[PDB]
């Protein structure tokens, strides 16, 4: 056979993902999944995106004939990126580069009207030479980056996916999730302990939990949790952690903001 299965790369309930050896070219590494039996359309999307083949999504190598799919490989998560890391952690350009390679490829998809819905630090990968590739996003658990509006089941637009974002921007200053949940109240209430209470006109109306299920009073300092983060980098995080998804940073203003001057 053309790959011979070397490990397994997690382990997630989407299906098996292996990281295998590419006999015919070169005997690189691959990752390979695999598609039981909308989805022949989701697999379009997939191969429309790598067209463009944007520097920040992971590449498509194939599809074979159920039905069988071939990335790149990539070493390291972010995950593994932000654990190894030697004292006192991240370089502050680092960070700043590292997430407007992020909001790069998170505008690239939002603009090809796909939304990631599922971004956390174990589906960025961290190359050998530092670049930032978005995986695991355009197929039919860790709530600690889910949005406030999927956590209260209401829209699932690409706001959700700046939620994550930011949730991300505090956790590479902090080398630990800024809201580390249990169930889907907890991660809500944990997250209004940090951000205060929203209006009652930013609460989705015909949801099953009401705003008066908390009493999370007033919005916390954010240096507070975020050690060492600039003015700047307070007002892209602030922005990206907003209640309303309607009133949350876009990926395309946010690569715009001070805060990469
Ligand atoms: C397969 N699909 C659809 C993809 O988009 C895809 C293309 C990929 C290319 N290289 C990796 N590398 C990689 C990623 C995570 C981990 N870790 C796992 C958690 N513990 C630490 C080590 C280890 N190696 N993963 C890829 N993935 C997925 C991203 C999430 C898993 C599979």
């Amino acid at each position: 056979q053309q790959y011979e299965c070397v490990a397994e790369i997690g382990e997630g309930a989407y299906g098996k993902v292996f990281k295998a050896r590419d006999l015919k070219n070169g005997g690189r590494f691959v990752a390979l999944k695999r598609v039981r039996v909308s989805t022949i359309r989701e697999v379009a999307v997939l191969r429309h995106l790598e067209t463009f083949e944007h520097p920040n999504v992971v590449r498509l190598f194939d599809v074979c004939t159920k039905l069988t799919l071939v990335f790149e490989h990539v070493d390291q998560d972010l995950t593994t990126y932000l654990d190894k890391v030697p004292e006192p952690g991240v370089p502050t350009e680092t960070i700043k580069d590292m997430m407007f390679q992020l909001l790069r490829g998170l505008d690239f998809l939002h603009s090809h009207r796909v939304v990631h819905r599922d971004l956390k630090p174990q589906n960025i990968l961290v190359t050998s030479s530092g670049q930032i590739k978005l995986a695991d996003f355009g197929l039919a658990v860790t709530l600690w980056y889910r949005a406030p509006e999927v956590l209260l089941q209401s829209s699932y637009a690409t706001p959700v996916d700046l939620w994550s974002v930011g949730c991300i921007f505090a956790e590479m200053f902090r080398r630990k999730p800024l809201f580390r949940g249990s169930s889907d109240v907890d991660q809500l209430g944990k997250i209004l302990d940090v951000i205060g209470l929203p209006g009652e006109e930013d609460w989705p109306r015909d949801v099953a939990l009401p705003r008066q299920a908390f009493h999370s009073k007033s919005a916390q300092p954010i240096e507070k949790f975020v050690t060492d983060i600039d003015e700047l980098g307070k007002d892209l995080l602030l922005k990206c952690l907003t209640f309303n998804p309607a009133k949350r940073i876009s990926a395309y203003s946010a690569l715009s903001h001070p805060y990469f001057q």
